[PDB]
């Protein structure tokens, strides 16, 4: 029955809407800009979350959890930045009918709370360095135009803060938790993404410098950043007096901050990319089921003895599944068809369906169905064990190539302005060679009417070539100082 | 430690979570820092239960953070807090912060049910909710705290009312079996249970430095209810009458960190029981005879590196202190404050012998392990030292639960600092009139295992303006 009646290309949010709820994903709320993750999407936060924690632990960092609510004096203390930013703070200021005398923020990000913290556990060289994380909440009251898992106002994350003596511990935690974020999109969502360093303009304000992955919807033609990791340096602890007294040196010393994040937005990314026109498509490895059994070959009239006979090899295929270390489970709800069942998983994009009937087990074998791609293939039930990881594996990379063939088709190089707003008239994003400042980002985000820069990518498509390559915007006349990523920002 | 547990105890409370780096204060009131060092209590406990939960069928899913008020209002409501200002724009409707998850996951279950095959939803919430309620206090009185709050509806009433019974059983099993603390399973009376429910189910602790009793979690049935008023309804297959589901909900707090400090923190510090606490090992290395030798301080480092793999290895959760800049007692000092179940101290002499001496936290007993037993007296001696704190805990609340029909000896027990078994007729009416003329004493549980059957040819609630015949046994005390 349940099935999409948007498509991908031509209505991409009633299609989006529809695969999120008809996969059971979302419920919408009577609060706007929140949402209700069901199980069904919280699984792959859950396997995102734990994965990513199991990785920091190793490394040495350690789990906290700081109060929700901020105080005024906390918030504006010393402000971070005052930016642009006061207007998306939630403010409490009633108890119950009772206003109170401050009225206290629910937090957006735990800066200005941890760090006062740090400046108190810091009294001596020897409390270095700390490596703090939570998982937890926040609430940014954004006014733009609010989606699932993309721009919602209340959404979790993660968010790391460290301080270390040098800044070289500092720095190599940078491309460390980088490259794990990096692992969280490639290995766990088979999304591809691009490693660098934002620009001065697209820095976090604070930071020294910021560092991020960012991926490609090409679906909307959009681009989004999907983790950062900065490196404040000393700005944070000059700001919070975090100071130790050097062991040699008698002077004060401050300590070298990072901090950085990863949010749920991961799971829209792997929506926009990865769900097709029949409904989700999960990336095996965050799948809370990676395979599922559908009994078939049941009519109207099949006999509760013959159902309970398939019924039972059908666990035991699960069960060996189970003990193989693959999250399998098995439908035996009695009111619903095999093709209902059939299309039910299809929906919720479960990577392979076993169709298991009575021809089947009779010829003691199975038939495995991708959610990807369609494709059936039978198995001996004897190489079941063996033969179904090699097919998640499988199933894995062809998801993964398939997106970073995408982003290559999506990404064009230019030295020259007109093809760049050719290239981005058409859809796709554009390394071209940038000055870097930030009068010529302006000039650029206003003249493509809107395109931002990206990152300056890590992996540089070639080294600028001074006595020729000037940046790409004809206004300044700037030299290019590398090649930077340009699109259309979400 | 600067006061202790026997002569002012709320001091003491206040030196041992900041003594032992679980609690940094903190200039909202009523909120605290959970440190790293109390977070891994949590997130023993959260972890035990999740997978004993997600064993049985539940499913952990995920509510907003917010309420508006029309999903709310549809007795409790001064302790609400009130979002209504974005930055210094004013908000229409204004939000309430959740203190508890009912008026946004019914209405959800209501859409969610559209036919009888969409029974059971077995769904539960690890969040944080907050009520603005007292004289806060860190684990006990705090006005944002952690839980998770698991709803459930199923068809039948059987269903329903035994995960009840499961799911307390959970809960006394985190009590006893992870926190060494013995509890009493019981329900609540009609006065102490949740309003919305049929019935409440509770497991209830004794703190004896206090004299006082504790709520340790709840698993109430709340039946019909909260299906009518939400419009949880299915069709009846065979006559299509709207049939309201039965309903479920329970929780557990970080209120057991507080419990399991007052039930077994003494005045030293803390002492974690084993199977939540974060390190169970700790090995300090001793004997650095400050640059007596150099070469020999890689070496000890060393040898207690291998031990410590070995314990890690042997799924012992043991860490090493090898900090240079700490002397080692200044080491004992801060494990013993931060409650490490056993201690290590292993020096020259230990390691030439092919040994260590391991000390316990809670009785200070030294005894010497060679190496080759290590893995296998290690798990014995932290087996040893939970039973040893359970027991400990078991005997003096046995000490002092009291066993009356009258209510004379009722009020002198209540004077002497312990909790009261007394025949009670179960009203409204004088459950309040017994904690007024006992100040004060209100009902803690009606206990499953009762003390004697009530003979109702005689047995009078013991409160002698009420003349009811007896109901029931019920547990009775002065409680937080
Ligand atoms: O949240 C950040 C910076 C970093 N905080 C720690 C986790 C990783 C993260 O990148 C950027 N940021 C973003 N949005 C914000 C919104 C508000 Br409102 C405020 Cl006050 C502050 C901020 C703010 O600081
Ligand atoms: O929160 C409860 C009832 C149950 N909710 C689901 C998890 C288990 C829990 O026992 C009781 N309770 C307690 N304190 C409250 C405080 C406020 Br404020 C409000 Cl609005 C409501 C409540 C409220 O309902
Ligand atoms: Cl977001
Ligand atoms: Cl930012
Ligand atoms: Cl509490
Ligand atoms: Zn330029
Ligand atoms: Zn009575």
């Amino acid at each position: 029955r349940l099935g999409l009646e948007a498509t991908k290309e031509d209505n991409l949010p009633d299609w989006y809407s529809q695969v999120i709820t008809k996969g059971e994903m979302i419920e919408y709320y009577d609060v706007s800009g929140c949402y209700i993750l069901r199980h069904w999407s919280f699984a792959i936060w859950k396997a995102i979350r734990n994965w990513f924690d199991a990785e920091i632990t190793r490394l040495g960092v350690k789990e906290c959890y700081f109060p929700i609510f901020v105080s005024r004096a906390a918030l504006e203390r010393e402000k971070t930045h005052i930016a642009d930013f006061a207007p998306e703070v939630a403010w409490v200021t009633k108890s119950g009918d009772s206003e109170l005398a401050e009225p206290i923020a629910v937090r957006p990000t735990s800066e200005t709370v941890m760090y006062p913290a740090y400046a108190k556990w810091i009294q001596s060289y020897r409390d270095l360095p700390i490596r703090l994380n939570q998982w937890n909440n926040v609430v940014r009251w954004e006014f733009k135009h609010p989606q699932p898992f993309l721009r919602t106002r209340e959404f979790l994350w993660q968010e790391g803060h460290t301080a270390f003596a040098t800044q070289k511990e500092a720095d190599e935690e940078v491309l460390t938790i980088l490259d794990l974020y990096a692992k969280v999109y490639t290995d766990l969502l088979a999304i591809p993404v691009v490693k660098g360093r934002k620009t001065e303009k697209e820095k976090f304000a604070g930071g020294d410098y910021t560092t991020t992955v960012e991926a490609y919807i090409s679906a909307s033609g959009r681009a989004i950043q999907g983790a950062t990791s900065h490196h404040l340096g000393q700005n944070f602890s000059r700001m919070f007096d975090i100071v130790y007294e050097h062991p040699e040196t008698k002077e004060k010393e401050y300590v070298f901050q990072n901090s950085w994040g990863i949010t749920t937005r991961t799971i829209g990314v792997m929506i926009m990319v990865h769900a097709d026109n029949q409904g989700l498509v999960l990336p095996p490895r965050v799948a809370c089921i990676q395979v599922v059994i559908v009994p078939c070959g049941i009519t109207a009239t099949t006999t509760d003895d013959e159902r309970r006979r398939l019924y039972e090899s059908c666990r035991e295929l699960e069960q060996t599944f189970v003990k193989a270390g693959i999250r399998c489970e098995g439908d035996y709800r009695d009111n619903y068809s095999p093709g209902w069942k059939y299309n039910h998983w299809e929906l919720k994009g479960v990577p392979v369906r076993i169709e298991l009937g009575f021809k089947d087990l009779q010829n003691d074998q199975f038939v495995a169905v991708r959610r990807d791609n369609g494709a059936k293939q039978t198995i001996k039930r004897a190489q079941a064990t063996v033969e179904m990881p090699k097919l998640l594996e499988t199933i894995h990379t062809s998801m993964y190539e398939r997106a970073e063939r995408d982003l290559q088709s999506h990404t064009k190089l230019t030295k020259q302005w007109a093809e760049f707003l050719q290239f981005l008239e058409t859809k796709n994003i554009i390394m071209a060679p940038f000055c870097g400042e930030i009068s010529c980002e302006d000039r650029i985000k206003a003249e493509s009417a809107g395109a931002k820069s990206l990152c300056i990518p890590f992996e540089q498509p070639a080294k600028i070539d001074p006595k020729v390559d000037k940046c790409v915007h004809p206004a300044c006349g700037r030299v290019a100082k590398f090649y930077t990523l340009f699109g259309r920002s979400y």
